[PDB]
């Protein structure tokens, strides 16, 4: 995983690990 040392309310590299998932469940899901 790595990154996202801080996300307590700020969210600076959280939005990178789920892009990495909601990267292939958009890509093949319902749009």
């Amino acid at each position: 995983s790595w990154l996202s040392k801080t996300a307590k309310k700020l969210e600076n590299s959280a939005k990178k690990r789920i892009s990495e998932g909601i990267a292939i469940a958009i890509q093949g899901g319902p749009r």
